[PDB]
């Protein structure tokens, strides 16, 4: 039996902000609704295409694990906003770190997408010869957000998180996880017309719906992730108390303590960082988890439970078991390139044209 | 040890095709150059989304193999062209098709895509707890493509195949696989500016490029591809004589003929059918290995040899053993919507648009 454990963490978020005062500057919404809702104060907009984000992310979690680009023989970028269909972005950041021979494939469940790669890519190791791999959840939602429509504008933000994993014998890394897709959600949470199904020549069609339903959503995310839950726990053979860190998807501060109180777990045990970056869906889980590790809220041994939702509605929970190291191998001198525009400089032709085709 | 069986077998084919001199009526090439080069001689070309022929190929699938819904735990769809982002279209196959439960997501590496969800979804079932899968490869490539350019306009097409897995004890599906990807190829087959790469709000922004270097291409498929199909030979014990059947990409005639001649395979034992659909990237082995099982190419214990790439690079090879069944347990009435209009009506508007922008 051989396990993947989770040897590199790593993180990249945009420097630009976009602050709860901001969006009140050209929306009808407030710091105190947004705030008291979702929990969200601030959230970043990038200044450059998700694959860069990934790549930095990336960068991070290779020096945390000390691992040679060599040894790298599966890469997956969780995304559902990549730079290009054709290529892969998976196939981008293996450009720019030149990693030769790598698997590398996008992987698109949207915000369960890092938890979708995680499981992926441990099964991919233990049951053939992937020694090392990279899983990258990566987003630039800005793209997508409607400008006047507050509901969706002040929920998502950009930003990316990285895991590299090593391949081992010692019971460690994603232990039972259980993913699945609640396709009966599916049109609560949309934007149909960007892809192939979009008109390609029409010069309106630009201006898509984002389709939401927050009560719908809510509803189906609770009941999705709490059974996941519940799967792992007991096929597991764990009680609920030794569960010591959460690890949840960073779409509603409220769900994550729905979640918490019905599985009887502890609130104190979720680490939340929405207030800060807001939902930017596959990256939550791995910015979260390499957040938790920097500021000592996982310790060697402990039982990690991750528990996620997006578009689909997909859906699912795992268990990790940490090993013996918290701490960076190496760290990395890798950077975005300096930006010295605001949020609102970055939006500005995007918000205008918003606003003028209403 | 575990194993995942291809319990049943799929395609969707839509009806409008579009010949080689359909396309001579419109751009500077000839039947005799497209023949002679390529081996396509037709095209078809989808009056519905990707999600649809998606759908379709599934319900053959599943009728192979006897499976009910309730058993299908895991559904990837390999494609680069698909409907929406967000959410993936793995879902709107769960949602057509009334499949509780099951992970569902979409799979981006180009064509090599349907190998990669292949050697997914087998790793995913021995490693866990996945009892049945569905795995499709699909696209409406049209969508995509420049018609003012005929480098790229005369090689691409649309459809889909699926495989149903099911979990055995018996040493058959896919044995190893070898899959990767070079990197360094990534500028060579592109589309830079379909993806969050691209102006939301330019007006000219469906005029993109789709970026081919042939010759670049070739070199790099076949040292790809047959050093992926030299590793899994190697690996497996097995004689190359012991190949009974190989399931390529059907991205060109004379690649294919040239990964049998430089591995010594026999000629005669590729399966060929890009004459009548030409390259429809995922779909292009499922689609291949549907139309062997249908045809008498493929007897109870064969060994296949399967053979892919794409944009990327991506690249791959896998070895199938075939077990008992090669004939399907029942059959489907499942249908495309009619369609009495010629693949030139279909790319009317878009062919127009390309034109006029010149
Ligand atoms: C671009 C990327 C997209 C792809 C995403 C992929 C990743 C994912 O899928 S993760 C998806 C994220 N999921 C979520 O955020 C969870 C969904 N749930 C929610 O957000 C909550 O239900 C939430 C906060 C909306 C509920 O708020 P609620 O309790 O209804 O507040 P309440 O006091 O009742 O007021 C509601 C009213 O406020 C108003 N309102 C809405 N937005 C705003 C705003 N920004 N400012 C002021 N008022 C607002 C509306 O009129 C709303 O009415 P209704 O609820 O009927 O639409
Ligand atoms: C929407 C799709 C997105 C992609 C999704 C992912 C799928 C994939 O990634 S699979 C990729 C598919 N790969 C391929 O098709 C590569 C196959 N190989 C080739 O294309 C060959 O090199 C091919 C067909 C060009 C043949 O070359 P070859 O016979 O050696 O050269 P030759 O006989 O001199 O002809 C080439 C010349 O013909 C001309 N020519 C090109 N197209 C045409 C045409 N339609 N009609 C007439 N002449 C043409 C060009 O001037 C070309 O010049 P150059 O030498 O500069 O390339
Ligand atoms: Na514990
Ligand atoms: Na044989």
């Amino acid at each position: 039996q051989c396990y993947a454990e989770i040897t590199g963490w790593g993180k990249c978020l945009p420097p630009a902000t976009l602050s709860n005062h901001d969006l009140s500057t050209f929306l009808d919404t407030s710091d105190e609704w947004i705030q008291s809702r979702t929990g969200i104060e601030q959230r970043r907009i990038s200044h450059v295409n998700t694959s860069d984000l990934a790549t930095v992310a990336a960068q991070h979690a290779i020096a945390c694990a000390g691992v040679s680009v060599e040894e790298i023989d599966l890469i997956i970028v969780a995304t559902c906003s990549p730079d290009s269909l054709i290529p892969n972005i998976a196939s981008r950041v293996q450009q720019n770190l030149g990693i030769p021979s790598a698997a590398a494939f996008d992987l698109n469940a949207a915000a369960t997408g890092f938890l979708y790669g995680l499981e992926t890519a441990t099964r991919l190791m233990q049951a053939s010869h992937y020694r090392h791999a990279l899983v990258i959840g990566a987003e630039r939602l800005s793209f997508y957000l409607d400008w006047t429509k507050r509901d969706t504008a002040v929920l998502f933000g950009d930003g990316a998180g990285a895991v590299v994993l090593s391949k081992t014998e010692q019971k460690v890394g994603l232990q039972d996880a259980q993913i699945g897709c609640d396709a009966q959600g599916r049109d609560i949470l949309a934007v149909p017309k960007f892809g192939t199904a979009m008109d390609r020549f029409d010069a309106d069609n630009g201006y898509w719906a984002f389709d939401f339903v927050g009560k719908e959503i809510f509803k189906r995310a609770v009941r999705g992730m709490g059974a996941a839950a519940q799967q792992v726990l007991a096929r597991s053979g764990l009680s609920t108390e030794e569960i010591d860190v959460v690890i949840p998807h960073q779409a509603n501060i409220r769900i994550i303590q729905t979640l918490c109180d019905l599985a009887g777990i502890a609130q104190d045990k979720a680490f939340v960082n929405i207030h800060r970056y807001g939902n930017t869906s596959a990256a939550t889980v791995p910015i979260a988890l390499c957040e938790a590790l920097e500021q000592g809220k996982i310790k060697p041994h402990d039982d990690l439970l991750v528990a996620a939702f997006g578009a689909g509605l997909t859906w699912g929970a795992g268990h990790i078991r940490w090993g013996e190291r918290i701490t960076p191998l190496g760290k990395s001198d890798a950077q975005l390139p300096s930006c010295d525009h605001t949020a609102l400089d970055l939006l500005s032709k995007a918000i205008e044209h918003c606003k003028r085709h209403q």
